[PDB]
């Protein structure tokens, strides 16, 4: 019934990429974490607005097992407060695209989902093909992004962390107080 302020961002990795996830948090959010934790009342600010959000940092041994738990009725309240979900993984190993249909069915329709690939052998053409499939599949902004990092393509679009920053900047923060 009630739509709670939707101001949580979950950053998840499978166990082998936990350290890279900690570096990602420093680079994008300027958050010096130690591991899995709840970091409250962070500020996301750009030239247009400021909004306050909570960072949820999690880890899992197996992505599908984590997805199964996330999709349950008991986790529905949690899903509904997610502004976004960022998964840091080797997409060749974990193939999160295989779980994405079922994951998105359960997700709140406004939640952004960014799948960050850290496997340096994956070229942008491979990412581009995944984005052609998923970027308009749902109401949600869904994007696969490589992170190693060139920050633009040949058509003047952003890539890398610059792109992820743009996705967060352009997000509609549902029932959050946004200040100029």
């Amino acid at each position: 019934v009630l739509q709670y302020p939707q101001n949580k961002i979950l950053v998840l990795s499978d166990h082998p990429h936990n350290f890279l996830k900690t570096q990602f948090l420093q680079d994008l959010f300027h958050c010096s974490s130690t591991g899995i934790s709840i970091v409250k009342d962070q500020t996301w600010e750009n030239r247009y607005y400021k909004v306050h959000f909570d960072l949820y940092i999690d880890s899992c041994k197996d992505i599908p097992v984590w997805v199964e738990e996330f999709i349950t009725p008991e986790c529905e309240p949690l899903r509904n407060v997610m502004a976004g979900i960022i998964l840091i993984t080797d997409i060749r190993q974990t193939k999160p695209q295989e779980l994405l249909h079922q994951f998105m069915i359960a997700a709140h329709r406004n939640t952004f989902v960014v799948l960050v690939n850290v496997n340096e052998e994956v070229e942008q053409d491979e990412i581009d093909e995944l984005n052609e499939i998923w970027s308009n599949a749902f109401t949600n902004v869904i994007e696969f992004v490589n992170w190693k990092t060139v920050n633009h393509n040949d058509y003047g679009e952003k890539l890398g962390l610059d792109r992820i920053q743009e996705i967060i900047d352009t997000h509609d923060w549902l029932n959050c107080e946004v200040q100029p």
